[PDB]
């Protein structure tokens, strides 16, 4: 029922899902005129992330994007509530436009972002319930440029192939999810915002992280490449890409960083 | 009675102006991945655009920006047909943040942004007709830095205090509308592209100028802070400020550039 395109792209998601034209929407420009250092950022601490090699976890092609489901052990400590972990996803540009953050600083995209999602499991039983109430989730966002051929986000591109159409759905062996975040994460950006996707509830804590990390060209093209968000069967095929949403007009607000430097 | 913030923004004019959530709209982000030079866009004459001193042209709060009515002796010579001209308006920022451009380079806002519209008459007898018809409609972009003071940007912005109230006119002298262009404008970017206000048609052909004017910041101050969206005797009155749209997916569009380099 919504897109990144045609009619039913972003501009027309507040119809079905009206938060998606209410306050506090995210994705933002994070650019220096609404910066400001915060020393209250301590760094966050992400306990349970080394998963069980033991253990499998749902890889699956939602028809927006992949998506990876993660164990409620898995959590964020620091911020007031535990944040438990409930997915990760990534969004994307094309081959043409390798430019599909949806983040951007000082104005400019980059390559793609990875999104942990968190609920607040010490308020709420489950993240489908905290997703529409107060200070309900807590997402960590790493920005992705093309750089040096990374090995643990090919512990999730390895598997693209058998989740190339919408519905389907691989099992991924347990790996330490920190491997996927970038260099000092004691370094980042934080602001109150909204899903980007709808229904665009304005219930997340963003956390930005300061530093890219990189993958091959080969893993973007793939990345860029793999998917379909149609079924297998449908006559008409449509690649998935450009499942980013634009930046949000962000007036009279702050972002607050953990870094002055 | 749409707006540029709040549940009537533009998240939500798709919900009244299906055309909003259509393809082809504008603005845009102009960055290399989507530009190709074009050797076929030659310069454009402008003609009838130096405008009796002795004769008055009306200026007008719309509601959502201040609009000169033009003459449709005035011409661009060029395009495959007559476009003559009908209006001229601008987008802003706000006080505390001058960055109101609708159209972006490489991620960047302007200060503010010159919109001149003309229809064409060969084919329509006036623009409103026009600007429901493929190519009914060219505009210049000149895009607007914070710089020198420009006594020709003067020439209107000495009436804003007139025109403080939405349906408020005021009278004009005429001048020489050719000297808000910037330098240069053999070099410019072509697209096809949108109303970038409601009713969003996606019905013109945008040609935005390679190099922008300069305006002073005390302009921008008095642009920013002298009008109103609201009538004279709303007791509910809005600035008209941050009256821009924010950038809009490519859709697979290119923009032609008629310099290579
Ligand atoms: N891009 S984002 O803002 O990080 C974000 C995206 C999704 C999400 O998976 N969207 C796609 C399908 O609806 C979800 S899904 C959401 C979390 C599970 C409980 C309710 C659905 C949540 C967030 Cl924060
Ligand atoms: N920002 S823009 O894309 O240059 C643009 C703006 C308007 C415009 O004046 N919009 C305010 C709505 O009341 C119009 S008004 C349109 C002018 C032709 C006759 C039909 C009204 C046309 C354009 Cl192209
Ligand atoms: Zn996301
Ligand atoms: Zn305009």
């Amino acid at each position: 029922k919504w897109t990144y395109f045609g009619p039913d792209g972003e501009n027309s998601w507040s119809k079905k899902y009206p938060s998606c034209g209410g306050l506090l929407q995210s994705p933002i420009d994070l650019h220096s005129d609404i910066l400001q250092y915060d020393a209250s950022l301590t760094p966050l601490e992400f306990q349970g992330y080394n998963l069980s090699a033991n253990k499998q976890f749902l890889l699956t092609n939602n028809g927006h994007s992949v998506k990876l489901n993660l164990p409620s052990d898995m959590h964020i400590q620091g911020l007031q509530s535990r944040y438990s972990a409930t997915q990760l996803h990534l969004h994307w540009g094309n081959p043409n436009d390798p430019h599909g953050s949806e983040h951007t600083v000082s104005g400019q995209h980059f390559a793609a972002e990875l999104h942990i999602v968190h609920y607040n499991s010490d308020l709420y039983p489950d993240a489908s319930t905290a997703s529409n109430k107060s200070e309900g989730l807590a997402v960590l966002a790493v920005l992705i440029e093309m750089g040096s051929f990374n090995p643990s986000y090919d512990k999730i591109f390895s598997h693209l192939q058998h989740v190339k159409y919408k519905g389907q759905e691989a099992f991924v062996p347990g790996f330490n999810i920190e491997e996927l975040l970038p260099e000092r994460t004691a370094e980042y950006y934080r602001y109150r915002g909204s899903l980007t996707t709808p229904p665009c509830n304005p219930t997340v804590l963003w956390t930005v992280f300061r530093n890219p990390v990189q993958i091959s060209q080969e893993q973007l093209l793939a990345l860029e490449t793999a998917l379909y968000c149609t079924h297998m069967d449908d006559p008409s095929p449509r690649e998935m890409i450009n499942n980013f949403r634009q930046v949000q007009k962000f007036d009279e607000r702050l972002v607050y960083t953990s870094f002055s430097q």
